[PDB]
């Protein structure tokens, strides 16, 4: 699925994602957007022959299991598959323990590039959260 902006700022939210670690909530919702443009099917191969799944780009080598990432860990403990569903708990829950491994959200290329720094409040404006 394809989310809105707002429609995911509040799916965010409910799931507990709003300052968790210290991350408000636009954070969030930037690093969705230049990561997924807010769609839980996207995926990207790495060269490094790993692929990042869902709406957080959430990759192989670490995070899930996808069973073509020669050597590769399952810390999230789920298969990458589930992080494509239009449900984002499976993304958000891994997320969780990937924004804890101790470099926060620089984990994501995109939110350390795009969106650290910026106003990232913008991204959940007007929405009714």
């Amino acid at each position: 699925k394809v989310f809105g902006r707002c429609e995911l700022a509040a799916a965010m939210k409910r799931h507990g994602l709003d300052n968790y670690r210290g991350y408000s909530l636009g954070n969030w919702v930037c690093a969705a957007k230049f990561e997924s443009n807010f769609n839980t099917q996207a995926t990207n191969r790495n060269t490094d022959g790993s692929t990042d799944y869902g709406i957080l780009q959430i990759n192989s080598r670490w995070w899930c299991n996808d069973g073509r990432t020669p050597g590769s860990r399952n810390l999230c403990n789920i298969p990458c598959s589930a992080l494509l569903s239009s449900d984002i708990t499976a993304s958000v829950n891994c997320a969780k323990k990937i924004v804890s491994d101790g470099n926060g959200m620089n984990a994501w290329v995109a939110w350390r590039n795009r969106c650290k720094g910026t106003d990232v409040q913008a991204w959940i404006r007007g929405c009714r959260l």
